[PDB]
């Protein structure tokens, strides 16, 4: 159900008409002379209902049968005798632009007892009727490009009415091969042994843009001509129906590879010097597309992505070349120009011969483009909102150039693409909207919404856009699924649009305000989101989840957290804290846990479906272009001779506080026999630290941590958390004594009150018990001195003393489970 | 290989020994006359080939094989005759306790060439050496009680070499099944049909112990009779080699409900009113297990879990129930009383009786006691460490009672459980170790380290304890998922330290520190971690997988999420902002998804086999019992009709800034004709606002913010989050008016600069055009005012304005992505 949602049933009803009964689909009846590419429509709805039923509809020529799917343009001999005997209101399609009209009627032929009508007001409306029921029955448009699975039924009835989609609100509406190396080109080439693209290729790109009720496409252009690698490019696209382009620097039909393969052959492509040979290949052109619908660019610019002393005289160059541009289309096509449909793409040099009045014939359409990043530079003022030719948009979803090429994954927000395509409709740009797609993949649900917007934009506004997200979630996955995969696709698009995956480093994130942390876990919450929802998918479903959602929440949250990391390991390493180890070893994990994502994309997904899809590199950028080996590890740091990389930690201190993890110490002296043992995770954050083993005296032994507190205190409350050790040797408890030295001692008795006496036993005893930890406070006179630095000494003087965390409270504390944050440290010898 | 790493191969070699070759196992020969425990535990080994190869190992009484496994105890037949032909060392194994040799030998007996011999010192070393053979050839401990698969193998060798675990180090190494209800009540009905433990279900818990290499059972005594229920239970424990034991208020081999059940029949258990019954209980008792090496538990509490006027002479009413305790044990096992081995465990009024000497006889065994939370009470002095009978320690890995029972999952860290279970030894306990282990499941960790600890302490320290988590998940998954799953049993462990699901609520963490975010993100983490992880497991490892790691990280990860939810949810709704309905929502999926997962683990994981085992209730306490009907939704509050509930935000200042995000305003006055629209998520943060649509006049609209700053300051950087909008409209850019309002208030003209000049192109333009944001600041003199509240207020002068974010900076702004964390705030109308 794409355009009319929530008509076609999974059981029958006298009052519907039936699809499908008991695994046995309704046959189609088309005129055999039927325009082809209508024909090819009816084949692949012939075929979806194989797809869902087990056996594919019957495509007949004749009323044979009692009940009928009636398809055809308002021309084919049995949509014609609809209208003429009023059984359908032609006068709702004749004359309008790619509208169907579906509606059930009772006894359409003599013979025919009842009958779903799809009738087209011209070649694409028809297909777009027939697409229309294909959803209906449930092949979603990405059943193909994005393995989406189609649920089998046995049986489909569909509701009686009258069921259109209208006009499109936009003329033409399609997609831009481009940014295609090395990804769509390896695919093509591993799929169809092609090093380019041919009619094979491209009429399977041709399905899905009419499935999604586009009608355009400039192809790929990088290294490919679309009209001159294939003579059925041209031909294959004219009879399914899509229009043909080219981009902004492709001029009149001929693609930019076939002068640059010779240029050799051909000159210079300057217009003044090399007039002759390059009106040559202007003419032949229009030679090889006449007789089809494709857009002619008009105009000139220079050969590459560059334009081409100026000013007034030169704004007279350009002037020349459109007109004798025209004159070779009215050579060749025979009739006038203004009877062949031509747009003139906008850009640098031109934006300013807008201001004395550049504009082109009235006729012609003029490309606007966006700033390669989603923003629309021009729009048309009320004054020039009246040209007759109308404007078209341009648009980016992946960008190749400043300041940093964007060729791996989605980028835009769905929010960032509706803001801009509603403004650009609503100034009255609406002849022309393309869109920048890459390689299409993984582009599949931005391409919708803009197809989408592109045919009804009144219909979205800022309340209901992301129930567009949910109503594709719910056709790729069911109803079931919807709210949480749409969900989902908003969150990591939002995600992608912070900042590219290109353009992410270890600097990116502000890492002592905590930001890098909270967007590495929040990245990572997304991802357990979809490995839980993944998890409850059917079999015949994860692929596609795995396209449109799993592999770039996966690989996006996996660079995040390798980012992260390299951002930890050099803060570590500055500190000079052995714990860098452990991010180092983080980044390498992560690192190549990104080649374990893309092999599986493009080898092992859909059984290697998709090999070369996801081969983009995207770790190692060092300028805007992606011009260096592969995949590089970000650079990280290790402390050599971790083991002897102990003590030595001075704090500073920040907000109101020195919080302290207890093994971070200055230093630590020793006892007879005793010796301060570390136990790693022990206790509820970093570690804890005891002298070891307990059956040793403890004299003498001492902990000693240095910090630096600013000179205006004068007092401290020392918290010092232990394990909440019971006495077990003696019951008078355990003791130990906390002071600065240099100033005064207080000794702390733990655990005196930690029994079962009746004033302490559920008072105290159980609840500190239950929570593993005793947290006591001193107050202590804070002297003088000059450098700032002071020394806190811990001195146990019972066995057992499992020391934890320490926090030297001058205003900022607060209760919390874990006793804050550590403060501001690094370490010396 | 528990005992012994590394010395199993899987391929064959002339010199190894072959266990199994081509898929036919050796041949295991066995006195037919060997102690009956011993050749159960054979027939396990022989079933053991039977899992790992296809076949079952033969199990024969003759040499007729040329190579063979011999197993049995030092007085078995084939055994005596290797010690007396000095082809084994018997000498290192007479007199030893329970202790195994290992080792091949040529020419053992005639007739056979080669053989590997397992001889151990008694009934349980013999034991213990099959099993440990088990482990060698894969067949975890485990197989059974958590569904641990066993690899399949078709050849198998031994190194040669002598192989022993010496002898244990803790004399009696046990468990005690309690808090059994409802779990192991449920399992053991919808099991076994039996509303008791009977010796079926008692023989499937002691071949877990042994092959464990325990030796020690505390059996369920909540409702059940270990010795009453079913005669088979002590038969079959006293035939397999386990020894049984009863609690501390469970003198003289009766279970306490064999008093309860009958309260009528029997009297009031006071020793001096009831004196003639009561003894008559305890003979019986001893006459039941007698010929048995059951542990005799001696003395007397109450009935129930409470003690029983007292001090000096009643501690004589103790001494007297002792002494005639054991002239009971005299008159029945005929013997004198020290050739029984007794317990008497120590609790309240009693280490008070021991000050003045209260001890029992020498040779009877001490219990001391934990405080039920992992903390030992009381050790041994050096003086009573003499104590000829010895020290007991029962530990805690659940627990009903104060101050509040923990009855769910495994809370006890690694680090804890070895920490005071070294110290309990280096003291001088090492008789009896009996661990509370509640249902027995999810505690399959603790108890392994626990009874691995008991065989041999010495082997762990501080620096080594996590390898033998490393070790432990290798067994069960793996070498290529040890680390990873251990890595994941530790945090998952410590993180369930930090507080006990029963005691977990909204209030446990500080959310305004952050502290609620990080711990709720951080246990998300890793459940993202396990779930990576489970994807890459074989099919036959899921269900041990989710047992040990998955279920448990999962459930304690959405446990967390829920109740920081709620601590959400109550903090929106204080603000009256409406964003606590989302919370809310989250609250109610989050108790479901708690539901959707025990119902996996006990309906659907390993089809139903441990339906009943994770059935504990765990939200929903309020006092220390889990006395209430079933978890409860923890109580949330939604804010009535929230789409009229917007504006009215006033902000307070916090640690140097005012950052708000942008639709949190005030008030806002519309345009005419345009109105201000909030896009949802558009943007880095919260969302956007701008005047819909882009067509009309926005003359006099404006965005309001309310405020208050600390007197103290005199002027304010004000910094503007906006999209990256280009001036499409008119080239001189969008302008908007920020100032307080009844202060000075200056323009901003954010875009004037962003187009493809030279001097901005590249310098400004496309790197602020990639971030999708422009970020400009004024600086703002700061009125006087008597309540300390300030207005600030945006005025739009162009159309198409994206208001995103706004930080007013008087000292504590910081350079960030996401323009830092939004200040306090609440709403009014
Ligand atoms: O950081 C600042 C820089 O941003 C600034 O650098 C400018 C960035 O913008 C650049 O213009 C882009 C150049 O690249 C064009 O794309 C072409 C398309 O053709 C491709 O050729 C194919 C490649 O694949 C092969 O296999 C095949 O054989 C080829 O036919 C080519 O690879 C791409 O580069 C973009 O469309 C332009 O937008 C500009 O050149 C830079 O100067 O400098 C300042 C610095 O501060
Ligand atoms: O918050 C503070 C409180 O902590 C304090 O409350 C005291 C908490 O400690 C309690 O002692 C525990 C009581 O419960 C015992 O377990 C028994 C075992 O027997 C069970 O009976 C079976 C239950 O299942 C049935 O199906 C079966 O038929 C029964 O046989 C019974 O359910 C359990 O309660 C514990 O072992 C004791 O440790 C003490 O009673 C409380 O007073 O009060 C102060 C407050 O501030
Ligand atoms: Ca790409
Ligand atoms: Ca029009
Ligand atoms: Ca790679
Ligand atoms: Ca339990
Ligand atoms: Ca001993
Ligand atoms: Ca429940
Ligand atoms: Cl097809
Ligand atoms: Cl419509
Ligand atoms: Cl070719
Ligand atoms: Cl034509
Ligand atoms: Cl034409
Ligand atoms: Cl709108
Ligand atoms: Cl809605
Ligand atoms: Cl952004
Ligand atoms: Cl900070
Ligand atoms: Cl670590
Ligand atoms: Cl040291
Ligand atoms: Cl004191
Ligand atoms: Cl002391
Ligand atoms: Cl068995
Ligand atoms: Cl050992
Ligand atoms: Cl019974
Ligand atoms: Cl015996
Ligand atoms: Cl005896
Ligand atoms: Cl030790
Ligand atoms: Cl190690
Ligand atoms: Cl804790
Ligand atoms: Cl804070
Ligand atoms: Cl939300
Ligand atoms: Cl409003
Ligand atoms: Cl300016
Ligand atoms: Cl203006």
């Amino acid at each position: 159900a794409g355009d009319n949602k929530g008509i076609t049933y999974e059981e029958l009803n006298p009052e519907r008409f039936t699809l499908l009964e008991k695994g046995t689909p309704t046959n189609i009846l088309i005129d055999e002379n039927e325009d082809q590419g209508v024909m090819i429509a009816a084949t692949n709805l012939s075929e979806d209902f194989g797809r869902v039923s087990g056996t594919n509809a019957p495509l007949i020529f004749l009323p044979d049968n009692e009940r009928l799917i009636i398809v055809g343009t308002l021309e084919s001999r049995y949509i014609k005798e609809l209208t003429e005997n009023r059984k359908i209101k032609g006068d709702e399609l004749k004359g309008k632009n790619e509208k169907y009209l579906m509606t059930v009627v009772d006894n359409p032929l003599p013979g025919v007892k009842e009958a779903l009508i799809i009738a087209g007001s011209d070649k694409r409306g028809a297909i777009y009727g027939i697409y229309e029921l294909s959803e209906q029955i449930g092949v979603s448009p990405w059943y193909d490009w994005a393995d989406v699975p189609v649920k089998p039924q046995q049986n489909l009835s569909i509701e009686r009415g009258s069921y259109t989609a209208d006009e499109p609100a936009v003329t033409y509406r399609g997609i831009f091969l481009n940014d295609e190396a090395p990804a769509l080109t390896s695919w093509v080439e591993n799929t169809y042994g092609t090093k380019y693209g041919d009619h094979r290729f491209y009429s399977r790109v041709f399905e899905l843009i009419l499935r999604l009720r586009g009608n355009f496409l400039w192809p790929a252009m990088w290294d490919w001509s679309f009209y001159g690698d294939d003579p059925l490019n041209s031909k294959t696209a004219d009879t399914m129906g899509i229009i043909m382009g080219t981009s902004h620097h492709e001029p009149m039909a001929r693609n930019h590879q076939e002068w640059a393969r010779n240029r050799d052959k051909y000159g210079v492509w300057d217009y003044t010097s090399n007039q002759e040979v390059i009106d040559q290949f202007f003419r032949e052109g229009i030679e090889r597309v006449k007789d089809t619908d494709d857009l002619i660019t008009i105009g000139m610019r220079g050969d590459g992505d560059t334009p081409m002393p100026s000013d007034e005289d030169n704004m007279r160059l350009l002037e020349r070349i459109i007109k004798n541009q025209r004159e070779i289309i009215g050579d060749v096509t025979g009739e006038s120009p203004e009877k062949t449909p031509q747009v003139w793409a906008i850009y640098k040099e031109v934006q300013r011969y807008f201001d004395l009045g550049l504009r082109p014939p009235e006729d012609v359409i003029i490309l606007l483009s966006d700033d390669n990043w989603g923003n629309v530079r021009r729009l048309p003022t009320e004054e020039e909102r009246d040209h007759p030719g109308g404007w078209g948009m341009y648009y980016h979803f992946d960008y190749v150039g400043a300041p940093r090429s964007s060729k791996w994954l989605n980028i835009s927000p769905i929010q960032n693409i509706w803001e801009q395509m509603q403004l650009t409709y609503d100034y009255g740009v609406d002849e022309l909207w393309v869109a920048n797609v890459g390689d299409l993949k993984p582009m599949e649900y931005p391409i919708t919404l803009f197809l989408d917007m592109a045919w009804d934009p009144t219909r979205f506004n800022a309340e209901n856009l992301l129930d567009h997200t949910r109503s594709f979630a719910a056709q790729q996955f069911g109803e079931d699924q919807a709210d949480e995969a749409a969900r989902i696709i908003n969150l990591y698009s939002k995600y992608n649009g912070r900042v590219t995956p290109e353009m992410l480093d270890r600097n990116t994130y502000n890492l002592e305000s905590g930001e890098w942390k909270k967007v590495s876990d929040e990245y990572i919450k997304l991802e357990a989101e979809a490995l839980r929802q993944y998890l409850t998918l059917e079999p015949e479903q994860r692929d596609a989840y795995k396209q449109l959602i799993l592999y770039p929440v996966q690989a996006m949250a996996n660079l995040y957290e390798m980012y992260y990391s390299q951002a930890m390991n050099h803060k570590l390493y500055r500190e000079n804290n052995p714990m860098a180890n452990y991010w180092a070893d983080r980044v390498e994990e992560t690192f190549n846990r990104d080649a374990e994502l893309s092999h599986d994309y493009n080898k092992v997904m859909a059984n290697g479906k998709w090999d070369g899809m996801m081969t983009q590199k995207k770790i190692g950028y060092r300028s805007w272009n992606d011009n260096f080996p592969a995949d590089t590890l970000p650079q990280i740091f290790r402390i050599e001779n971790p083991e002897e990389a102990t003590g030595g930690y001075v704090f500073t201190a920040r907000d109101g506080v020195v919080v302290i993890e207890a093994e971070h110490y200055f230093e630590a002296k020793d006892a007879e026999e005793a010796k301060w043992t570390v136990i790693p995770y022990m206790g509820r954050t970093l570690s804890s630290i005891a002298l070891m083993p307990y059956t040793k005296e403890v004299e003498g032994a001492s902990l000693s941590y240095r910090m630096q507190i600013p000179d205006e205190v004068s007092e401290v409350k020392v918290h010092v958390v232990v394990k909440s050790t019971l006495p077990f040797h003696d019951p008078k408890g355990h003791e130990y004594r906390v002071g600065f030295e240099g100033g005064s001692k207080e000794i702390v008795n733990f655990n005196w009150n930690l029994n079962e006496e009746p004033e302490n036993i559920y008072s105290v005893f159980y609840p500190t018990v239950a929570s593993r930890v005793v947290k006591k406070d001193v107050t202590l006179d804070l002297h003088d001195t000059d450098d700032g630095f002071y020394t806190l000494t811990l001195e146990p003087l019972d066995p057992g003393i499992v020391f934890q965390k320490i926090v030297v409270d001058f205003g900022g504390y607060e209760e919390s489970r874990l006793f804050m944050e550590e403060s501001p440290n690094k370490r010396i010898e």
